[PDB]
């Protein structure tokens, strides 16, 4: 007897495809697929994964991070940038496999415990995941500390009720990098916001996560999916390390301008 688990039909096929994993910068990696971004922090005291694409994108994830030459057992923590199955499918497969703590923003811990049958858009679907039980929560500015690693999480909602991106420093032989993780504000509601009953703060969520991303300071920014940030259009699989890629500080906020703009012409139909 179980609740089943069905994800939408006809996803995209950068989502399942595989993606060679490679160094960000110091101590970040990227293990996720082409298009579905998975974060692996390194520490002496462990890993620390963030976001997991979709339900089999799970041998995927497992298979980059022993390539890289690392071990998934010590994923000690996990993390979320977004409740969506297409970051938190293979999340369940993590938490039992490895016996690793899930931390979450507090917003989004009704959506994780329901498999996506409470979220305001992605509920229209039932069970999009497995669902999974945090054992903490968090709230903004909040601290996550392994090893000398230590990651603030972002209060950034609106494409959930608890999007978040993070920040931390991070280095390599030359020199010491402020990473931000972002999940950027898109729209994914189709009707008007004042429709959005299921999310009465929609629309100022939003708002106030325009102003605060606008005002981040960091060297290097990547987000939940790798077109977002341009991964293929920078670098092509077998690249060597080199985290300049990342440093296109007026990219990120030309993309958070152009979600503000469609986001304000979104709010003019009121
Ligand atoms: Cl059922
Ligand atoms: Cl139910
Ligand atoms: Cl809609
Ligand atoms: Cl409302
Ligand atoms: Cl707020
Ligand atoms: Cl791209
Ligand atoms: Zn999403
Ligand atoms: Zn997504």
């Amino acid at each position: 007897s179980a609740q089943v688990v069905k994800e939408p039909e006809n996803m995209p096929k950068e989502w399942n495809q595989a993606y060679e994993p490679f160094r960000i910068a110091g101590n970040l990696y990227y293990v996720g697929t082409y298009d579905l971004a998975s974060y692996l922090i390194v520490t002496d005291k462990g890993n620390i994964l963030i976001n997991t694409g979709t339900a089999e994108s799970f041998p995927i994830i497992k298979a980059n991070i022993q390539k890289l030459g690392f071990n998934y057992k010590d994923i000690k923590i996990l993390l979320l940038t977004q409740a969506h199955y297409d970051h938190t499918g293979a999340l369940q497969d993590f938490k039992t496999e490895t016996a690793a703590k899930f931390y979450v923003d507090k917003a989004d811990v009704d959506v994780l415990r329901t498999g996506g049958k409470s979220d305001y858009e992605m509920g229209k679907y039932g069970v999009t995941f497995k669902p999974v039980t945090p054992d903490k929560t968090l709230k903004d500015q909040d601290k996550i500390k392994l090893g000398n690693i230590t990651l603030t999480l972002l209060h950034h909602p609106g494409h959930t009720k608890g999007s978040c991106s993070f920040i931390f420093e991070t280095k390599d032989e030359k020199r010491k990098y402020r990473v931000l993780i972002a999940n950027m504000p898109s729209v994914i509601v189709d009707k008007k916001f004042s429709e959005v009953t299921a999310y009465p703060n929609i629309q100022s969520d939003y708002a106030y996560t325009f102003g605060v991303m606008k005002k981040l300071d960091f060297d290097i920014w990547v987000a939940s999916h790798a077109s977002q940030f341009d991964l293929h259009e920078k670098r092509k699989e077998g690249d060597p390390y080199n985290p300049q890629l990342f440093m296109d500080k007026q990219s990120y906020f030309q993309n958070l301008n152009d979600l503000e703009k469609s986001y304000l012409n979104k709010i003019k139909k009121d």
